[PDB]
């Protein structure tokens, strides 16, 4: 009815992201579990936490990692198309004509960020093949419930991805929204998509815009600050971040959430997030990086719930260590920060093979912030992508899209390290290229059982 009411529709839609299966648990660890850095502490069989997705051999039934992660994400799609409905039928009882437009326009984001999350889950990596193969079902309207989608195409879906972010753009607000998104958060995200399809020009004037033009709203942590930022709310990196207390969601991002599943816990309980061998051992390439930090060993000693190669190292990731520093579940959830748009910016500029200088330059400006060590800098000559995608693992570590870095770049992920699970060599997952086809997850059989228009992905 009032535009209040429609305030607390889009507060709802970002609550719901926010929660179980969508960006509390799901959706932020697993674009690291499938990489080679993060790694389950053990393994827990089908519908379990970490493991499937870690092992690869996640099945179509499995309703913790199939069937919610679909179904949540597909939740907020369909609030955000009730919700822009109701605000252009012009049955909301207000003349507030830009605020109105604000609230679509955020809709419009989160509807696309959504479908973008559910076709990188679900479909094969856009760059294997100008996104031919299958995506997701694509709804843009309210649910015709009658009606039986088919699968769009992977292209068919970033088109739509693109033109929902892009679409919301002029209506966003321009200032620091705290919990929501602003335009710098959309550019921020759209830098992420075109980079992931390949579309580098695209991808490094959206990043380019945030780097240059935000107008000192955000500003890239130092050495100094790093240590401390992690946390606490809402830091001069944060773009777009969902804000958590124990009261909403009730109980914080709980036991199943991300920060609970890295914990370094008095008595092992909620962990099944553990730092692989590769990652320490790429971190200690340089003893001068501030990121160190970030790696912890047990505060268990001498336990037994760690691979025996891995007790006494500094296997538990504290970047999500709660509010107080002692409470995980209290942590908000970083959707998109500013070393991950430079970062973007740079791997654009090198792909694309101009703006090379300025594409270092961003590249040098995290390092920069990250070490002492003067010579890890680059020159045009050390300026490689191997060099990028090395930062981007150091830098994005546990913050869900590392996967992504192997995918788009045609790389295969090796879990080389000494305690990855045993479970790798029954299930055949010590090894991943980007083209097997167990990187698309299975739709889940609830659809398929339920709708003879939906194809699964091939085995
Ligand atoms: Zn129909
Ligand atoms: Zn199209
Ligand atoms: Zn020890
Ligand atoms: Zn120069
Ligand atoms: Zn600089
Ligand atoms: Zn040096």
């Amino acid at each position: 009815v009032t535009l209040d009411d429609a305030q607390i529709a889009l507060n709802g839609i970002y609550r719901l992201a926010s929660g179980h299966s969508y960006y509390g648990d799901n959706y932020w660890y697993y674009g690291d579990c499938r990489a080679a850095d993060v790694q389950a502490r053990i393994t827990k069989g089908d519908g379990k936490r970490v493991s499937p997705y870690y092992e690869y051999n996640v099945l179509a039934s499995d309703n913790l990692n199939i069937v919610l992660p679909w179904n949540t994400v597909y939740k907020v799609i369909r609030q955000t198309n009730n919700l822009i409905q109701k605000i252009e039928s012009g049955s909301i009882q207000s003349s507030d004509t830009k605020e109105l437009n604000r609230i679509k326009s955020e809709a419009l984001v989160m509807r696309g960020l959504s479908l973008f999350n559910l076709t990188r889950l679900f479909g094969m990596p856009y760059t294997n093949d100008k996104g031919a193969s299958l995506g997701v079902p694509i709804e843009t309207s309210p649910s015709d419930p009658t009606h039986k989608p088919s699968r769009s195409t992977v292209a068919q879906c970033y088109e739509q991805v693109v033109s929902d972010m892009s679409n919301a753009l002029s209506g966003l607000r321009q200032e620091t929204s705290n919990g929501y998104i602003n335009y710098w958060a959309a550019q921020a995200l759209l830098s992420r998509v075109y980079l992931n399809m390949g579309e580098y020009q695209k991808a490094y004037d959206a990043a380019t815009d945030v780097i240059k033009n935000n107008g000192g709203r955000y500003q890239l942590y130092s050495y100094e600050e790093y240590p401390n930022v992690w946390g606490q709310d809402f830091q001069s990196e944060s773009l777009f971040e969902l804000y958590i207390t124990l009261s909403e969601p009730s109980g914080g991002t709980g036991g199943e959430g991300a920060p609970m599943v890295y914990a370094n816990e008095a008595t092992v309980d909620w962990n099944n997030l553990i730092l692989s061998e590769d990652f320490l051992n790429l971190l200690n390439e340089d003893p001068k990086d501030v990121r160190h930090c970030l790696t912890k060993e047990s505060v268990i000693e001498n336990n037994t719930g760690l691979p025996a190669a891995a007790m006494h190292e500094k296997v538990y990731l504290a970047k999500f260590p709660g509010k107080t520093g002692d409470d995980p579940k209290t942590n908000n959830i970083c959707i998109i920060r500013l070393s991950e748009v430079y970062l973007n910016a740079a791997e654009a500029g090198l792909k694309k093979g101009t703006d090379i200088e300025e594409a270092q330059g961003y590249l040098n400006d995290i390092i920069s912030r990250r070490t002492t060590d003067t010579s890890q800098q680059v020159s045009t000559e050390t300026f490689t992508l191997d060099r990028i995608l090395k930062e981007r693992r150091k830098e994005l570590v546990g913050e869900g899209e590392v996967f992504y870095d192997y995918l788009r770049n045609g790389l295969a992920i090796e879990r080389k390290g000494s305690w990855h699970l045993e479970t790798l060599k029954a299930s055949n997952a010590q090894k991943i290229e980007a083209t097997d086809l167990r990187i698309a997850l299975p739709i889940p059989q609830s659809e398929i059982d339920a709708n003879p228009n939906i194809q699964q992905n091939p085995r």
